[PDB]
């Protein structure tokens, strides 16, 4: 079967594997390979997701799982201001390692079931515009946009 190796990165604490085991495992961790066959728009697949360390060790150790994704979920927190300015060298990493000024992503803003937000929609809407990339904001506490957020980019590879 088609399979899709996807691959979430982003800063620190953002959410990454709380967004990944509520797609795999339905749950919210209060508190890394993972396969799972699902069906997608009626394609009969398998999703490869790579859950990313947040320790800035690598670049050497990041452009080995750059080269062998297809797709990435570039993750940042809407209550934390760093981690979005630190998309950008997420995206630039990707593009420098994969040769390409298109690579098939998406700009997820999560936790946005909190209300002390720090970064705002427009804001984030207008760099993924500039990118020309999806923006869609989750909470994997609700599970509000998970699938969403993972199926686009599934259909993003699926039109590459
Ligand atoms: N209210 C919300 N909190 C969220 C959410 N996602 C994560 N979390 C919480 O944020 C904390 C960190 O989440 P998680 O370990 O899943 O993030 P990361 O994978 O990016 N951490 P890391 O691997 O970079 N590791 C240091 C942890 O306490 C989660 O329960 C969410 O959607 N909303
Ligand atoms: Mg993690």
């Amino acid at each position: 079967m088609t399979e899709y190796k996807l691959v979430v990165v982003g800063a620190v604490g953002v959410g990454k594997s709380a967004l990944t085991i509520q797609l795999i495992q339905n749950h919210f961790v209060d508190e890394d390979s993972y396969r799972k066959q699902v069906v997608i728009d009626g394609e009969t697949c398998l999703l490869d997701i790579l859950d990313t360390a947040g320790q800035e060790e690598y670049s050497a150790m990041r452009d080995q799982y750059m080269r062998t994704g297809e797709g990435f979920l570039c993750v940042f927190a809407i209550n934390n201001t760093k981690s979005f300015e630190d998309i950008h060298q997420y995206r630039e990493q990707i593009k420098r390692v994969k040769d390409s000024d298109d690579v098939p992503m998406v700009l997820v803003g999560n936790k946005c079931d909190l209300a002390a937000r720090t970064v705002e929609s427009r804001q984030a809407q207008d760099l993924a515009r500039s990118y020309g990339i999806p923006y869609i904001e989750t909470s994997a506490k609700t599970r509000q946009g998970v699938e969403d957020a993972f199926y686009t980019l599934v259909r993003e590879i699926r039109q590459h």
